[PDB]
């Protein structure tokens, strides 16, 4: 049980659970943790990765901000 | 039969079920599942790949997310 | 008359919707049968266009589960 | 006046218009119509290009899908 | 006061606010003038930077379009 | 407490909360904000990199200016 609600306290705690949210998909398509530490030193330094990660916890916020009636 | 319904009972298994969605589709475009295995090899270990990959789920999990009334 | 509606029996018929909706861009795009034919053996062995086709799907499915009030 | 209306009579002429709107994006950026006659030749025979492309409509047929109440 | 409101009077007035919204977000980023235009020479004749443009104002023209109840 | 609120007085503010989102997402991932200051120095003068970047923007001004219905 990871997953219980999308309800969230303050707007701000809906953030973390989109940041969440997304990091979640990553482990569960790669749950090697060892080569989940190799990537992270590759993607941790690349600028369009990091828009790209921003894009898709923007997708998440976007669905737990909806959940919420947007605080 | 392997859609029945976008009804889930919790959030879990709102992103349980994105994620199949989101495989569901490369199934249908590339069906020969040794090729599949191949490309595995490939994005599994790919950083912009798993984030792109969180992309998709993300998008999926906003349309069954809204489907169930946000839990 | 090849786009009648987006009402769909079930949510499965829905998603081949879906995946039909995302082809049909390609084919006015690039009608030429012969060019759409060549690329489809390098798509379809590439794993970053097969997770960007899934994305497509992807917003298409969530215009027709809304089309359908997620059935 | 070349956008009146979002209204469309059927799913159709939605996808269709879903097509032009992507369309007068690229035109209004990019007008010299001879460099995007250049890139035509570039992108009609890409693929990662294509599915972009189908993307961008997918989208748009979002919008306007929306905007007709989804027939 | 650049951003007075979301409020258009016709669907056209709309989407030339979505490209404009859309370059906002670039002058932000990037407010010297002079390397804006150096990378314009650049990415005007870029068939994926002009697809992945109309990418951009596809989501705000969505945003706006729903502004004005789609006119 | 960063994110107290969604609500936001015009649409100009919105654009604005919108981007600091948009930042934030890669703040919490990278926060070694010195590496930080490299990437910088390689997507400000990056076109597609910058493109990208007005797309996040794009997903979150979505969210918010539904959160502030519309202005
Ligand atoms: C927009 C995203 C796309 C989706 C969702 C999609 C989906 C599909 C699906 C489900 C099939 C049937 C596969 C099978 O049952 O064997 C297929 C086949 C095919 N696609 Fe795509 N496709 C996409 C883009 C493209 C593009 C960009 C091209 C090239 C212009 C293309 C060319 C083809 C061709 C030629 C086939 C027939 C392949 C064969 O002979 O087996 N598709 N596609
Ligand atoms: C839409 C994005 C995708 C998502 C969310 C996704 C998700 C997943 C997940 C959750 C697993 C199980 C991993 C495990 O238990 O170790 C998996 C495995 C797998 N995926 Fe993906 N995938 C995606 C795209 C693709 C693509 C493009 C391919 C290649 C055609 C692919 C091929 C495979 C294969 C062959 C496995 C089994 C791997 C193994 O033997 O461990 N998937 N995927
Ligand atoms: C966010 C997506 C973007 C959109 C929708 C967009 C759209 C446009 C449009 C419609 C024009 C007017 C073209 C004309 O009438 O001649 C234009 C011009 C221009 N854009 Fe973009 N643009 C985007 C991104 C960018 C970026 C990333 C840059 C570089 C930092 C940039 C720099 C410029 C410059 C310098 C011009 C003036 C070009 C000239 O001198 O003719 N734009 N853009
Ligand atoms: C937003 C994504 C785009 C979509 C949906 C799209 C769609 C289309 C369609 C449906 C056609 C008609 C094809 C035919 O009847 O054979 C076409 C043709 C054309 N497109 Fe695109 N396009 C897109 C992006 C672009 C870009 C980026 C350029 C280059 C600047 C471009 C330049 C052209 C040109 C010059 C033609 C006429 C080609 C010919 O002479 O056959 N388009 N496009
Ligand atoms: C889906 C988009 C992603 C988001 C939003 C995201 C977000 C984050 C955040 C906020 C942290 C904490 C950073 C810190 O406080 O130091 C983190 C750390 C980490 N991420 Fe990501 N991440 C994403 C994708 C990935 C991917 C694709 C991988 C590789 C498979 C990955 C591997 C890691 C690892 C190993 C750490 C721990 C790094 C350390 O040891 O400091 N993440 N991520
Ligand atoms: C989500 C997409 C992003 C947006 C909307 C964005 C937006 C902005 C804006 C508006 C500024 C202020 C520019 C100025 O006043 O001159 C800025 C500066 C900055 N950004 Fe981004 N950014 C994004 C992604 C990133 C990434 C991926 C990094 C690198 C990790 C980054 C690092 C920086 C740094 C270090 C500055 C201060 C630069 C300076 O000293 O002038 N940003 N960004």
């Amino acid at each position: 049980t990871w997953l219980p609600t999308l309800v969230t306290a303050t707007p701000q705690e809906g953030f973390d659970l989109a940041v969440k949210l997304s990091r979640i998909a990553v482990k569960k398509t790669q749950p090697d943790a060892q080569v989940r530490d190799t990537l992270r030193a590759v993607y941790e330094k690349d600028a369009n990765a990091l828009i790209a990660v921003s894009a898709v916890v923007a997708t998440h916020f976007q669905t737990i901000a909806a959940a919420n009636d947007y605080w």
